């Protein structure tokens, strides 16, 4: 069976059995508690087919990630406006950072990857070398011990949420190897079905790409684990549309050169080959 | 309804079945599956398996332990719950580099992470008042204030202090979740010995769900158990098969006697379990 039955199986599931519930935006959703999925990283790569998954934006976003950004405008000069909202003057003086320039997001995943308990200053600071690099960490695991069963990297930082612009719903992930392969899971607290889950699994399978690349490794399986797993009142009518849809076999991704670190990667070192996603079709709703 | 022992029972049947083996750190070996979820019931009814005896004392005295903030593994062996001695014995500790701390200092765990993250730690017998986050309070506040949170998170993984703890903590982080009058857990568990370790976890994570549940005025709903590294020991097998034959009877029930308003404030006496009467624990031998 194709991979992405599993999403598919998830979103029906939320739609029969979950129950509403009052969120932090005003929206409304249908949620479900505890859920998890497994993802064959094996000779293809699961972009989902039923709805166009913003590849160019999971690129530069991880690829912002690995080198320690914590400034939005880093991401947004890329055309990947993400973190824009979160970064912009009015939402920064909200949080009572009007000290900060527009774009500093604070001690967000970069920060945390790469330099977790290092003191944040503010996102133009050179943190080389203060506080644990945990990328490096786990891929120097993964070569010297690839049994350990403490490979993790962890963005949950409780002493620096409040410096952050927004909580990280990606907590933290674990790798695994066996066989010669490279396996990771991804504990994501909260997940926007329709939106933002998709863009997420793409997210940590091509970090799994990434890291069995420099490791010398084949990818095994991405296993995405949800706290409050939910669909957004406003996407239960496209939900259903998309539900109905037959996935496309799943697309290849290769890397176009021999890579040697993590930081080196860049973004035309990647191709995405044979991803044919569902077009949309128009839906409407009235009353 | 199908009896929720059944969810653990399955987890060791498909290790047994589908599992790799596995190299590991203690050089026994293991048979191991990475990516596993269980969910158990916590309404009317609490999961300390049937089939084999779980050391439920330990369990309570140890999570009391936790939530006292104590990093002292002394201070648990006088309760009888000998499971941190060797981690904070003389011979670990200087095994560890650390030949100038005092017998039973365990470093940063779970205690100090649950009260205390992100403060200096300096040895077990320091004052961490008001220092760090105190994330189990924090939690607890949350539940009462904005049950709808997503980010109801208690986190013992600290990156930072990892190499002044005895051992690397199994149980990364846990989340907790309001829906229908009921409060649910989640612990993502990095490691899990299913022979020795997870029934105890299952019972921990359960228990620590009650108290807080008691706590905030809720009902207890779900412990869903989420492992990284779900294994079990070759040396385990052929006792874990015995228990498989073993059929599942009900799970007991969790009492808490007395109305009690803060976590701090529980006590052992405070706990009684009902109607728990397990098969006994599974001692193999072999002529070999
Ligand atoms: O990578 C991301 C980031 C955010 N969200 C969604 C989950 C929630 O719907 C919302 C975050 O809001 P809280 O969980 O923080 O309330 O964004 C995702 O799905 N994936
Ligand atoms: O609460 C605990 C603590 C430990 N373990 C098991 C998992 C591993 O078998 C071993 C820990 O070793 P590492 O995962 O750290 O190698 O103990 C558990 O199951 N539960």
């Amino acid at each position: 069976r194709h991979g992405e039955l599993q999403y598919l199986r998830q979103v029906e599931h939320i739609l029969r059995c979950g129950f509403k519930k009052e969120d932090r935006t005003g929206t409304g959703t249908l949620s479900v508690f505890g859920m998890q999925a497994r993802y064959s990283l094996r000779d293809e790569f699961p972009l989902l087919t039923t709805k166009r998954v913003f590849w160019k934006g999971v690129l530069e976003e991880l690829l912002w990630f690995i080198k320690g950004s914590t400034n939005a405008k880093e991401l947004s000069s890329k055309g990947v406006r993400i973190w824009d909202a979160n970064g912009s003057r009015d939402f920064l003086d909200s949080l009572g950072f009007s000290a900060r320039q527009e774009g500093d997001l604070g001690p967000v995943y970069g920060f945390q990857w790469r330099h977790f308990g290092a003191e944040y200053k503010d996102m133009d600071s050179d943190y080389s070398g203060q506080g644990v690099d945990q990328l490096q960490k786990v891929i120097d695991t993964i070569k010297t011990n690839p049994d350990d069963r403490r490979i993790i990297m962890c963005a949950w930082n409780p002493k620096d949420l409040p410096l952050m612009a927004l909580p990280p719903c990606h907590a933290l992930c674990q790798f695994y190897v066996v066989n010669g392969e490279l396996s990771c899971q991804l504990y994501q607290r909260s997940g926007d079905m329709g939106l933002g889950v998709p863009f997420n699994i793409a997210s940590y399978a091509l970090l799994t790409y990434m890291i069995a690349h420099i490791t010398g490794l084949q990818p095994g399986d991405f296993v995405h684990t949800l706290g409050d797993a939910h669909i957004y009142l406003n996407h239960i009518e496209p939900l259903k549309i998309q539900l109905q849809r037959e996935p496309r076999p799943f697309p290849k991704l290769k890397i176009l050169r021999k890579v040697e670190t993590i930081d080196d990667f860049k973004v035309e070192d990647f191709q995405i080959e044979g991803y044919n996603p569902h077009p949309t079709i128009k839906m409407e709703m009235a009353v």
